């Protein structure tokens, strides 16, 4: 396989549905992405997050570079050898966590670990090194991530920042040969809601060039119409021919509404953040509730996860209100499974032009 | 299979290996059985504790009848059904528990419930049905234990109590036609570290007739050197010819010195009860100590657990500093699958006629 490289197969609308081949594997778009936070998909072995479809997983600069530490993986032989996933992994470049979980300037930032206290800095040149020494596959150019509401001033001080700081990830990367031939980096768009500054971002990444490209900035307060208003103009200002990954915590409506929008990539600490919340094809349910405590049906009349397949909501009830950790396991696991056959059923209605339909049936039944 | 078989295969001085077979499978002795408390083995699917050798596993009237209830899970289908563990379960009577975690009579004990001060009841008759609701493969008279140390008196009046009921859990279990006809009945030897009672209720548990006999009152604070003195003069006792179940946390090297005392059954929390400690064949080492933060060798140079074969000392000490529940899932599967492989060498030495050898083998390295 190569670096990289991202063909598109099919495509309906703005949405389309294809493969990303890198030397760990192959990647399905549209694509779900299990978070693995501190070198963990939460409760979950590597082998049963393949096994529930995912491709891919994400990790994060920032959670990493605190415990056990980059250099830490680097010496231990990288983070695929240290947590036991062979396959891409892409990392989130720091910005966010470190502004979320400070000291700013043009050179980066310099934080207190939310751990320790011990202090630490993040620049684009170090949240690039640090991606490297944790071996990622999909490296993310380090960015500054505008709240919510944001004045069109500031919108675009930080979106021009983060685009002299894409500048900057972009040659750090291309400096270090072997992260150059044996990763891919994406550039991350910024420029709150705002058209003018979004297309601004887009033209500044696209000069660049990078080899996926993200929309950053959203998920962040604003609303799901917020965001697909956002989507609707953002979207067709990136690069047609690259990835498009959207960053947030999408729930399944938000991920069918944003690859009708051209969205190929996503992730989402949602299935993963065991507080008793199971997605259905009939929405959400919360297993605590005293409703399903004789209730001998699986969480999901369809699902074809191995949680399903074996044990019954009544159980998962019980696991969950005694606090034991098998509950937040099948939880997990069927959640996670659930993403991924939603996104099977997006890539196949896409191959076969009845994506829209498909969204339709979706969310009638979804919100019935 | 029939309802309750043992063959006693082969043996070495008071050691014996061979077979306990049920009509939910065979169990292999001397046995380890996983303690799994609430209806769940602590962080573990069911096919992984199958997966790591163990035949059979312990629940607990106590802790069932509290939650989820016992009426609620046999409406559920019992509890072989409702956790999808297939092959046989053992059940503690409660008594234990009661006292551990309240007003007694000769009738039995009424308590309130750790959890929501609810009141209940547990009596002879009481915890042989909540067993039978259970689906339980082998049942445990009900019984008092006796706390240590206990004067001879006290010792005396608890001993004589338990026979008087361990005579009504005999007619209890009898009366139920489907229970008597699938599950076994366990009768509990009490009398504290006497050997005149020791033998008096012995001498009563075998007039009533029992499918096995456990030894009750020990690990409760006597120590090592008193347990395995009141096991040299208790276990001879009890009839040659049907199981003998040790109670309580039994570390490696007490199993060991058990099984050459005659024991046959043992359950444990200890290896369950994510704490950080791992057993090696070298002695149990805590992965918490700064000293693994690096160690890239498996938790046991020679365990073929399947922790062993993929992840390093070094990443589990990370999940479990971090407190992440795949820290829990993975120390708790080496643990019980080095219990297993210790049962597995029990068995092979027995049958080869060198236990004697590999229980000194075994202690020189374990206490090198
Ligand atoms: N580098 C970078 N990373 C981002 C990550 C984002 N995540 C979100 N929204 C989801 C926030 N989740 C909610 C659940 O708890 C964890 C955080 N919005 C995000 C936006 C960015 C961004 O603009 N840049
Ligand atoms: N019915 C019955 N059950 C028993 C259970 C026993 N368990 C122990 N010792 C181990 C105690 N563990 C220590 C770890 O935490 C849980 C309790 N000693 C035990 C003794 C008995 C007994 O005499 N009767
Ligand atoms: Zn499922
Ligand atoms: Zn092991």
């Amino acid at each position: 396989r190569p670096r990289f490289s991202f063909s598109i197969a099919a495509r309906e609308g703005k949405a389309r549905t294809g493969t990303i081949e890198m030397k760990r594997g192959v990647i399905r778009t549209p694509a779900f992405m299990p978070v693995g936070t501190a070198a963990t998909v939460k409760a979950l072995k590597p082998e049963t997050v393949r096994a529930t479809g995912a491709d891919i997983i994400l990790g994060n600069t920032y959670h990493l570079m605190l415990r056990p530490g980059a250099e830490r993986i680097a010496k231990l032989g990288g983070l695929h050898s240290f947590m036991g996933w062979d396959r891409p992994i892409l990392t989130d470049s720091g910005g966010y966590q470190v502004m979320s979980l400070t000291k700013q300037s043009e050179e980066g930032v310099t934080f207190k670990s939310h751990l320790d206290g011990s202090r630490h800095m993040l620049s684009p040149e170090r949240s690039i090194e640090i991606q490297h020494l944790l071996g990622s596959d999909i490296v993310m150019a380090f960015d500054e991530c505008t709240p919510y509401p944001a004045t069109p001033s500031r919108a675009a001080s930080s979106m021009e920042r983060s685009m002299r700081w894409a500048k900057r990830s972009r040659d750090a990367f291309d400096s270090r040969k072997e992260q150059a031939e044996n990763a891919a980096l994406f550039g991350i768009q910024q420029g709150s809601v705002f058209e003018n500054l979004r297309q601004q971002s887009a033209d500044a990444l696209a000069e660049i060039g990078f080899d996926g490209y993200a929309v950053g900035g959203l998920a962040v307060g604003e609303g799901q119409d917020e965001m697909f208003r956002v989507l609707d103009f953002s979207v067709p200002m990136l690069p047609d021919d690259k990835p498009h990954y959207l960053m947030g915590d999408g729930k399944p409506d938000d991920i069918v509404g944003a690859v009708e929008r051209g969205i190929d990539m996503f992730d989402c600490v949602l299935p993963t953040r065991r507080n008793g919340q199971a997605f259905t094809w009939d929405g959400p349910i919360n297993i605590r509730n005293a409703r399903f405590s004789e209730d001998l049906k699986p969480l999901d009349s369809e699902c074809h996860c191995a949680v399903c397949q074996k044990w019954s909501r009544a159980y998962i009830h019980h696991l969950i209100r005694a606090g034991e950790i098998l509950g937040a396991m099948l939880m997990t696991e069927h959640n996670i499974a659930f993403y991924q056959q939603l996104m099977q059923k997006i890539r196949d209605s896409i191959s076969e032009g009845r994506f829209s339909q498909f969204a339709q049936d979706f969310r009638a039944r979804y919100f019935a």
